[PDB]
RNA sequence: GUCCCCUUCGUCUAGAGGCCCAGGACACCGCCCUUUCACGGCGGUAACAGGGGUUCGAAUCCCCUAGGGG
């Protein structure tokens, strides 16, 4: 009854403890590491091999095979390729996102038992797997506001059962605090950050190496001119940094927002305060449908959905609307729906799946 | 080529003799947050056009050179 198990391991806690777990819950367990970027430059490189240390270091104060890949072929093909159209087009797309659906759960478990022949599989992420009515269910585990679900919308059941989270069973504390007194040498790291794969770093100039920069104008809601523009595609609705404005006699004294991108003529519509109208939306049609539930979506639902990591369960109601399009219509306003984005839906501890957000529901005013 | 009024941190400005080694907001910066991008939170840097006066005291008074005014 004991099997095979293959924790991917990014030199997080997470991931560490995450094994130790089924080590002791008996599991024959083993890990692996991912190596899917090609180093920018030296400075991450480092960082990307220490990883790996950390990574074996782990496995190795624990007695685990780590193992290796390089999946950063298809990474950048599947993944990264896609990112970069999508902020091409002045859009903001998750990387992350994708990161789940293309690598971490296709790519990692079909290399999992066609290779390092296992059954079961277990990332670090810090959500929760349920299996009821004979299908397995996407949870989100303990500590919401800790919570990961958001990205893994685009799992489907099959692909979950197939899959185990230790953690999404405790509460991030106890995580770092028992790696503390196993003596895991990743407890006490800084939990990443940034793309998965690939360093956190100052975004315009990571962007700016696969992109030219074409400098329009920052118009306004009351339309006229009034900032620069170095570049577009380096900002999202409701953003709210780089935009230099200093605010004039008629200013609201309040920092200044994105709104509205304006891609053909490249200009860039600017509002004052975070609640303008132009700023918020009733609802979305969301494209790229996918359901934890796998199951054909016909009719209409009631639920709640986040509209970016970690947003907040916004009561909403859901229409069929076609082939896989869907309208949604938030209970109250919404804050910078941004589409590319992808909206998840959840029904209580379930996360029912989201998809890619499209269109915005402009506020009447 | 006669008498008037203007000049403050990057920006918009608080300030009408001592409480201003100049305050606020927005920006810029940093940390916190955070597996996208963002929001958010907490902090930080930075200005009296310049030179003489007058007063115990001068951003605010007078006086000289650089921006608008029937």
């Amino acid at each position: 009854t004991a099997k095979k198990v293959i924790v991917g391991m990014s030199g997080g806690v997470d991931s560490s403890v995450s094994a130790w777990l089924l080590q002791q819950q008996g599991y024959q367990v083993e890990g692996l590491f991912m190596k899917n970027w090609e180093e920018d430059d030296g400075e991450e490189y480092c960082t990307a091999a220490a990883d790996l240390a950390d990574a074996q270091a782990v496995c190795d104060k624990l007695g685990i095979e780590l193992h290796t890949v390089n999946f950063a072929a298809e990474y950048w093909d599947n993944v990264f390729e896609l990112f970069l159209a999508e902020y091409k087009a002045g859009r903001t797309p998750n990387p992350d996102i994708l990161c789940n659906k293309e690598i971490k759960f296709k790519a990692f478990l079909e290399f999992a038992a066609e290779d390092l022949g296992a059954d079961y599989i277990a990332t670090g992420h810090y959500v929760r797997r349920a299996d009821v009515d004979g299908k397995s269910r996407l949870l989100r585990g303990l500590d919401s506001n800790k919570d990961q679900s958001y990205f893994l919308y685009t799992l489907s059941h099959e692909q979950i059962a197939q899959s185990l989270f230790p953690v999404g069973e405790l509460e991030k504390p106890q995580v770092r605090k028992i790696a503390e007194d196993l003596g895991l040498v990743t407890a006490k790291k800084k939990d990443s950050t940034g793309i998965c794969f690939i360093g956190e770093r100052k975004f315009r100039e990571f962007l700016g190496r696969y992109l030219p920069a074409q400098p329009g104008k920052i118009i306004t809601v009351d339309g006229d001119e009034i900032g620069e523009h170095q570049g577009l595609m380096y900002h999202t609705l409701g953003q709210r940094k780089g935009l230099g404005i200093g605010g004039t006699k008629e200013g609201t004294e309040e920092p200044w927002y994105v709104v509205d991108k304006d891609v053909e003529n490249n200009i860039l519509v600017v509002a004052q305060g975070h609640e303008h109208p132009r700023l918020m939306s009733v609802g979305l049609i969301a494209q790229q449908l996918h359901w934890v539930d796998r199951e054909p979506f016909t009719g209409t639902m009631r639920c709640t959905v986040k509209t970016r990591y970690r947003q907040t369960d916004i009561p909403c109601t859901v229409k069929a609307l076609d082939d896989d399009r869907i309208e949604v219509i938030f209970d109250e306003p919404v804050a910078a729906v941004t589409p590319g984005q992808s909206a998840v839906f959840y029904n209580g501890e379930v996360c029912l799946g989201g998809g890619i957000i499209e269109q915005r529901l402009p506020l009447p005013v």
